[PDB]
């Protein structure tokens, strides 16, 4: 039988939303002491269009049905030429990853297909667990919803090992989310913006590494424009740092 707290409401982090003119939640989960906290536990558990932070699942399973066969494999620009450069050239899964190249993963899902993407969705108990729409947009533009808090819950398998794909699977793609390491601590986590259908909004998922303890975190923002994408890493920062997570 599985136990649960629950999570705290801490509504002072709001003033890291609202000194930067914005409105979303952040999540946290304390891995030693099994605590969540967040600053809005409505908000925490509303789901919205994965958007880019589908990369994470739909890289898992890629690898594992040998749809991508290593983290080295080269996936060559297919010559159309799109709005973001860096998607305008070749790119391993490492890459596409950290330029969130979009047309990889349409290909990805494509080779994957609907009905082992349902199967695998189904197994990961990924959000609603819902692919309507097409193939390779459904998590742009189609069904699939994940809150802030199934978020967490699904990186926290991913961090153990516990999701149903290979060990190795697994390691690849928290090695692709790698994101930011010092001395200090080490970031695996992919961002987001979900543009396609209102509500517009940014995301920013994944954990923080520590020397005896790991904080995961979810978080998402209204983004009426791209200008403020910057504030999806910058505002989880600062309740990073309020909380002592972080220097
Ligand atoms: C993912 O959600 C989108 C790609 N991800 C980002 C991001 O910042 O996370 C890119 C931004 C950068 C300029 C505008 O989009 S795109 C994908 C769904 O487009
Ligand atoms: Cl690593």
């Amino acid at each position: 039988n599985l136990y649960f707290q629950g999570w705290q409401e801490n509504k002072s982090w709001n003033a890291h939303f609202t000194e930067h003119k914005s409105q979303g939640v952040v999540v946290l989960w304390n891995e030693n002491k099994q605590q969540g906290f967040t600053n809005n536990l409505k908000r925490a558990n509303q789901a919205f269009l994965p958007a880019s932070t589908f990369k994470i699942p739909n890289s898992l399973i890629a690898l594992d049905l040998g749809v991508v066969k290593d983290e080295h494999q080269v996936f060559k620009w297919d010559g159309q030429t799109r709005d973001i450069a860096t998607w305008n050239r070749d790119h391993n899964l490492i890459t596409a990853m950290k330029y969130s190249v979009v047309p990889v993963y349409q290909e990805f899902a494509r080779q994957i297909g609907e009905a082992r993407m349902s199967k695998m969705l189904h197994a990961f108990d990924y959000g609603n667990e819902d692919i309507s729409g097409n193939v390779d947009s459904f998590w742009l533009d189609g069904g699939i919803r994940i809150s802030a808090t199934e978020q967490i819950s699904f990186l926290r398998k991913l961090y153990h090992n516990k999701l149903h794909v290979s060990e190795r699977s697994q390691r690849i793609v928290k090695q692709a989310m790698l994101t930011e390491a010092n001395g200090d601590y080490i970031i695996r986590a992919k961002t987001g913006y979900s543009t396609r259908i209102e509500p517009k909004i940014g995301w920013w998922v994944g954990w923080v590494e520590l020397d005896d303890n790991v904080w995961f975190f979810a978080m998402n923002m209204d983004m009426p424009t791209s200008d403020g994408l910057g504030l999806r890493q910058a505002i989880t920062k600062e309740v990073l740092k309020q909380e002592k997570i972080i220097p």
